[PDB]
């Protein structure tokens, strides 16, 4: 047995921030202490019962009554993921509307898993428009449409109100990303008519990062049901999931391990969101950012989503000004505050910081304090910035 | 706003279990609680400094020199599709040698990615012979092997010395299944010349589910390196997740979000290995099956895998008495001494309950305390079974 390594024999020291980027946020301690408890048998009673409690917080924050309400055993990105390989099968064709990271990698996955993938370009900072989308549906008379709803790249909250509807109309399931958005701003899974959404645990809910709830409609579930060639990958195959979670008329059969840890925590963080309401949550969130965007105002600092109705609240991105090291503003942030104050991503890359309104820190004193390290950190860093 | 669900607003209670199933085992309260570490972010220094004992911590266990050493974000089965999806393509032919639910779940895999699967069936009692795969693999020319190494669905223990080298000669990688094995019965991925393995967190380790260490050889590197289309899952593409890992000499990209809490769990179970040593933990895991086989033996009951030279410590199965209901026998010691006594899988449902020498179970107090209630619950349970 080749020797030990000697790297681990110091504990393990994980020091606290104050996580205000755009992910992953503070939990809270109750939530945080959740994943301590002891990690269940797949069939134990008490984990169907915590996992069913947790379909029922996601079908309140999501909005809807669907029965395949889940979760996928991974990150967000493989929320996508199994939204694409369930929906769509080798030369399907699949409509995305690219001006973001996220349709990107939406785009990544389709190519891969062999759909024949439809693109239309559209600003970064600018929403695409009800009639641009119903023009890109009968032009490509696609099977699915995906949508980001709240881009962290770029701090861009795209409206949904009507796109479902005329996906219907041309017989086109509605993909929304909600990571980002939920919990931040209104949403509402069946009224808006979507079929198949996700978001993350470790945005705006302040749960552990590695598991990621999904929904989806009747509609999408049936497309499912009728494929003519079985997915391509099991871990994520939603009728064997959805199945464990006791979404459908079956006995529960095993699938795979699910992380009880992570399901604890999950179901907290919906606990918590739950105790308080929907409503209120988001009035906290669109207050912070009001507060965010005066005193950003009042340094003379510029968002990178100029038009305000276009603003997710949840995630800003502030320009880099002209003289300025963005890093070095960070590396003082951290050091001096703990503070993160996070870099730019995709669209926002070398030309933004992002903020994130989310989890622990979505409350009045904490963007105060933000807004203060922030300041400090461009101050000492660049003596000759002005105000 | 449809009204909050009332199941959340009862406290989360999760019992305290001894965890001695083939999973998922006790952790140890250190490992536990590193998971109420902060969230970090995945450009944090601590997280890549943590990666780094992990990968460390990694190559010790699985005995290996391999840079491309990292983790998949899931559970043991997303190992399993990540070798599967990174090694194949379209019409490749891969060898999986089926005898018990592993082997399956591969076969169901490799079919989904349009593999062209062979395979060669065993008996789920006795495993497959140097000459067996030997010649199976002459007359398909695989392009790779799946063997499983330890079966927790059987308890059978796959020898698998000389059957890297074989592969070696026809051109063929060797793909290993250890999530039962590893930390329980010797295991060299370099001298046994393998080429991709993975374990489970939630089996020997004694760590929370939800990520999955993987290994793989400059060999199998190289063949992925080399496909003429990219990997159908985006996910957990290896030339992309090793890069965020630091397994090649690349500059770090994003990925996806990997689980910090889970990732610190983890650190922390391959850190105690590290302390007591590979060698003693393979120890203390063979007397303890021992003790086991005499108290089994001295209740009259029959093991699945008859053979001893063949046995899996980690796993034995139990095999049901002629009259009895094994169910019975589980509530009661659930019930009465919080004792896990798991049931069948594959080969063994509804013929065996199955136990696990595994994470902070695996001591000489524990087997026989199990010993105890077992014997206790069928007692109670059937009161006219004879010893
Ligand atoms: C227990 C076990 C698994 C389980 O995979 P999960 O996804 O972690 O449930 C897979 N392979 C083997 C060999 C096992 O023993
Ligand atoms: C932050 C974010 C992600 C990130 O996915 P992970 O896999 O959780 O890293 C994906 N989509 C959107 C819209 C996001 O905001
Ligand atoms: N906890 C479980 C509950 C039900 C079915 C399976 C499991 C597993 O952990 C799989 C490993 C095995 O059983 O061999
Ligand atoms: N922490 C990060 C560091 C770098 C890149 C991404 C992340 C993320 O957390 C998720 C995507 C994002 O919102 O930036």
């Amino acid at each position: 047995f080749t020797p030990p390594p000697a790297s681990l024999r110091n504990p393990l020291i994980i020091p606290e921030k104050i996580m205000m980027g755009p992910g992953p946020s503070n939990c809270s301690k109750r939530v945080l202490t959740a994943m301590t408890n002891t990690v269940l048998s797949n069939f134990h009673a008490e984990l169907f019962r915590t996992m069913d409690e947790v379909k029922d917080g996601l079908r309140y924050i999501f909005q809807t009554e669907n029965r395949a309400t889940m979760c996928v055993s991974g990150s967000a990105h493989a929320g996508m993921e199994a939204m694409l390989s369930n929906l769509l099968e080798e030369g399907d064709r699949v409509l995305i509307a690219v001006n973001g990271i996220w349709a990107e990698r939406a785009v990544e996955m389709s190519e891969r898993y062999g759909a024949d993938v439809r693109t239309i370009e559209g600003p970064p900072d600018r929403p695409f428009s009800l009639e641009t989308l119903a023009r890109a549906i009968e032009l490509h008379q696609p099977k699915c449409l995906f949508l980001t709803h709240g881009d962290s790249s770029s701090g861009l909250l795209q409206p949904l109100e009507g796109v479902g509807q005329i996906c219907h109309q041309h017989d086109c399931l509605l993909i929304v990303d909600a990571v980002a958005s939920l919990c931040g701003v209104p949403f509402y899974m069946d009224k808006w008519e979507i079929d198949a959404v996700y978001t993350g645990a470790q945005k705006v809910l302040g749960a552990p990062p590695g598991i990621t709830p999904i929904s989806i409609s009747p509609k999408a579930l049936d497309v499912i049901r009728n494929r003519r060639t079985k997915s391509k990958v099991f871990y994520w195959d939603l009728l064997l999931l959805g199945n464990y979670w006791g979404c459908y008329d079956e006995p529960k059969r095993y699938h795979h391990t699910v992380a009880s840890n992570l399901i604890f925590a999950l179901r907290e963080a919906l606990a918590q969101i739950a105790e308080e309401g929907l409503e209120n949550q988001i009035k906290r969130r669109i207050e912070c950012a009001q507060i965010l965007y005066e005193g950003l105002g009042k340094m003379g600092l510029d968002i990178f989503v100029k038009d305000p109705r276009h603003r997710l609240p949840t995630v800003t991105g502030i320009m880099i000004p002209k003289g300025v090291d963005w890093w070095k503003v960070s590396q003082y942030a951290m050091n001096n505050f703990s503070l993160e104050v996070q870099g730019g991503l995709g669209p926002t890359f070398g030309k933004a910081w992002r903020v994130g309104i989310m989890g622990e820190c979505s409350t009045v004193q904490k963007i105060q304090f933000y807004l203060y390290g922030f300041k400090e950190s461009l101050k000492a860093t660049h003596p000759d910035y002005i105000f």
